[PDB]
């Protein structure tokens, strides 16, 4: 069997544990083997991994990076190997990379739109809280959720920025809530936002409202086991993972590939 060399920036966190064991179950499914190097949260334990599997003529590199600059290095040294480069949740800030694979941030705002009209009907009207301005999680959430809207005719009451903070949620949907109390369901692009907006929402005894964060953090987590929160979007370690060695088999094969590969976010509801 050919092998496919997997690097991971750590695997002491049960989210790293499941990019690996999805890489491992499709590596078995598709005939491959698989070879892993844990960088333990070190560039220089990173890069020597990189290094380790050049010299052994390694034919393709998935690697998550330890940080997106901290890598490049690394990337460089495999691309002078010829040994094509895939990454895997975290992009190489520099190298030549020739796929990478993420979860869809764009797919998770908007199914967190679709579960707003879901639970509170088509046409419903909405508040969204965004997060910073130019990063591509604010941007791709808010075109995730534009997409929802169109499809299902929101009313957006009001759409303002909290830059993914707790407090400034809170600030800001209380101030949306004087001018807007008819309000069905906020998106809040991070659980932080969300939390906060909660919070605003409890104090003016306003519970009826539907409220989604994004990111599945323990807090958000915990909103949705305590009722207060209705969903929260979580994204999916052992997809990544498999998503990252069906692409290899296809760069292996000599396909050419797309540059990016967006991979499926779950939905995280109380049980």
């Amino acid at each position: 069997k050919d092998t496919i060399a997997l690097v991971v920036s750590t695997l002491n966190n049960p989210f790293f544990v499941s990019l690996k064991d999805g890489a491992q179950k499709e590596a078995d499914k598709l005939g491959y083997n698989l070879v892993v190097l844990d960088s333990q949260n070190n560039p220089a334990k990173e890069l020597a991994n990189v290094q380790d599997l050049t010299v052994r003529g390694t034919k393709i590199l998935l690697i998550n990076p330890t940080r997106s600059d901290a890598v490049g290095n690394a990337v460089k040294m495999a691309n002078q190997a010829n040994i094509p480069v895939i990454t895997l949740d975290r992009q190489a800030t520099k190298g030549e990379v020739v796929s990478h694979i993420a979860s869809d941030n764009v797919l998770g705002g908007k199914i967190a739109g679709d579960y707003i009209a879901k639970k509170a009907g088509e046409g419903a009207k909405v508040i969204e809280l965004q997060g910073i301005a130019g990063t591509s999680a604010a941007r791709e959430r808010g075109e995730g959720f534009q997409q929802a809207v169109a499809a299902h005719k929101f009313n957006v009451l009001a759409s303002q920025p909290a830059d993914f903070d707790r407090i400034k949620g809170l600030n800001v949907m209380q101030n949306l809530l004087t001018a807007h109390p008819d309000v069905q369901a906020v998106f809040a692009q991070n659980d932080e936002m969300a939390l906060g907006a909660l919070r605003a929402l409890q104090t003016a005894g306003k519970s009826d409202v539907m409220v989604v964060g994004f990111d599945g953090t323990p807090d958000g987590e915990k909103a949705v086991n305590d009722g207060k929160l209705a969903a929260t979007i979580a994204q999916l370690p052992d997809q990544i993972g498999a998503k990252g060695v069906e692409t290899a088999d296809k760069v292996l094969k000599g396909e050419k590939v797309q540059a990016k590969y967006p991979v499926d976010l779950k939905l995280v509801v109380k049980q």
